[PDB]
């Protein structure tokens, strides 16, 4: 569970990721391909694109940052009570795209990366560490609706 200091701390950073999601967006999933490149083929979509400005320069890619942080930017602000939000994000995850948790966990270190690039001065340890236990709270709990769901990665 977080502090209620914890969860105060994901959300100061998280306004700041607000100012500019899609740029945040490109920059997360950029980073998630160029450090596990495996995770791009997942992405029917996208795994064509060759190159990081060929990335940069996609709108498609750049949509689907939004989508992706919006979600789970209204994950976040129910700190930890994210049941509803959860549920169909597991189910698509799990069924349709097939994403593993492993996967989810190079996803949070895509992010991390990002938010201390961006933001070294509101995202010293003690921020660090609460987001580090956001990201983990969301990819325990979407791993026990994966298992439910009758998938186990
Ligand atoms: C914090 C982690 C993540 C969040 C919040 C998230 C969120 C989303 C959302 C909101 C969508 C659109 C609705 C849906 O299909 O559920 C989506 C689509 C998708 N996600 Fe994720 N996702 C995450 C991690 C991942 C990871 C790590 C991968 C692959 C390695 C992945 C692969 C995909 C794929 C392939 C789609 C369909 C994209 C399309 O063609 O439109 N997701 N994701």
């Amino acid at each position: 569970v977080l502090s209620e200091g914890e969860w105060q701390l994901v959300l100061h950073v998280w306004a700041k990721v607000e100012a500019d999601v899609a740029g945040h967006g490109q920059d997360i999933l950029i980073r998630l391909f160029k450090s596990h490149p495996e995770t791009l083929e997942k992405f029917d979509r996208f795994k064509h694109l060759k190159t990081e400005a060929e990335m940069k320069a996609s709108e498609d890619l750049k949509k689907h940052g939004v989508t992706v942080l919006t979600a789970l930017g209204a994950i976040l602000k129910k700190k930890g009570h994210h049941e509803a939000e959860l549920k169909p994000l597991a189910q698509s995850h799990a069924t349709k795209h097939k994403i593993p948790i492993k996967y989810l966990e190079f996803y949070s270190e895509a992010i991390i990366h990002v938010l201390h690039s961006r933001h070294p001065g509101d995202f010293g340890a003690d921020a660090q560490g609460a987001m580090n236990k956001a990201l983990e709270l969301f990819r325990k709990d979407i791993a026990a609706k994966y298992k439910e769901l009758g998938y186990q990665g």
